[PDB]
């Protein structure tokens, strides 16, 4: 059997992302096995919970190494991704991230790391352009969650709007697990913040959206794809109406997504971006193995994914750079409307 390890937060404040990655990876595996597996062999998933905690991610990685598993989909959050990557890479375990966007993951010399997603510099620059074009005159604030993702992302947005001439009226952070942001909100009111970019995840983002409105403000919340989960709406309520955030292009618009959509509909799983990217990550591993001709040498599989030939996936046709990033990444802006994600 061909074993694929999945390292993902199944418990804790970001288990909602984990759930998406698991279900995307799961659905891909069923379809491949239904379609005859790899070269005639069953693909199986083995799961290991990082709880969204980098120390526990290392531990999950270690278990993955100790089971002799050679392929991994996961490394979901940037903070976990990088420390997991080292453990995986040292021990000849190939890895594909469907969600981690922190640039450092692919800039430290690693030859067996890949993404089915882009990077923060691009998505912050996308939202910054939108801000400069459409909101040059708004009081803008920049907030993060002190996290590897949160701060990197928010600092990149800040840089891009300062370059375009906009001076933020406030820069600051909150601590994951703290739930009272009334102090920060107090400063936001008094700075007259009309727009607040938040680099972080839903547990914190939702609370910021809520507590802004309770203080009587009508501020527009902006962020990255950490605000793409419906839990952000669950937490934020109607206050999050209008929230804009960046994420990959809607994969459902491509005909390449036909097979994945049907398999998901059949299981009542929504075709969300992370879910699709996790499915495509399994497809990449399969394509790697097919081109290499082996399921035993992960280095050969890695070299094959890096050899310049394009790879067909549910999210589209991919070609990897020497760093393991996508060669043609792109990010669109979406908005939360009445609990649903909509374009434009
Ligand atoms: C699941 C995503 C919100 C994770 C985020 N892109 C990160 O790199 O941490």
């Amino acid at each position: 059997d061909i074993t694929i390890g999945v390292i993902a937060p199944l418990t804790g404040p970001v288990a909602a992302f984990g759930d998406q990655v698991k279900k995307g990876a799961e659905t891909a595996v069923e379809v491949i096995n239904k379609a005859g597996g790899i070269k005639g062999e069953k693909v199986v998933l083995k799961f290991a919970d990082d709880a969204g905690e980098p120390k526990q991610g290392v531990s999950a990685a270690n278990q993955i190494v100790g089971d002799g598993i050679k392929f991994v989909v996961g490394l979901v959050t940037t903070g976990v991704a990088v420390p997991v990557s080292d453990v995986l890479s040292e021990n000849g375990v190939l890895m594909v991230t469907p969600t981690a966007t922190g640039p450092d993951l692919t800039a430290r010399g690693l030859e067996n790391v890949f993404r089915t997603c882009g990077r923060d510099g691009q998505q912050a620059e996308v939202m910054a352009d939108y801000v400069l074009k459409n909101m040059k005159d708004k009081k803008v604030a920049v907030i993060h969650d002190k996290g590897a993702y949160g701060k990197g992302l928010a600092d990149a947005f800040k840089a891009a709007i300062n370059k375009g001439g906009i001076t933020e009226v406030h820069y600051d952070s909150v601590t994951p697990g703290d739930k009272d942001f009334s102090a920060l909100v107090t400063k936001l009111k008094s700075a007259g913040a009309e727009v607040v970019y938040f680099g972080g995840y839903h547990a914190e983002g939702g609370l910021l959206s809520r507590q802004l409105h309770d203080a009587g403000m009508q501020a527009l919340v902006l962020g990255g794809e950490g605000l793409s989960n419906t839990e952000y709406w669950a937490i934020g309520g109607t206050n999050a109406q209008g929230t804009l955030f960046t994420n990959a292009k809607d994969a459902t618009k491509n005909p390449a997504a036909k097979d994945a959509i049907q398999a998901l509909k059949a299981k009542n799983i929504p075709a969300e971006a992370f879910t699709m990217n996790a499915y495509a990550a399994v497809e990449v591993i399969k394509a790697g193995i097919e081109r290499a001709g082996s399921t035993d040498d992960s280095a050969a599989v890695a070299k094959a994914l890096h050899d310049g030939k394009p790879i067909e996936t549910a999210i589209g046709t991919l070609t990897y750079s020497e760093t393991g990033d996508l060669s043609s990444p792109s990010f669109d802006i979406f908005k939360w409307d009445d609990g649903k994600i909509v374009g434009l």
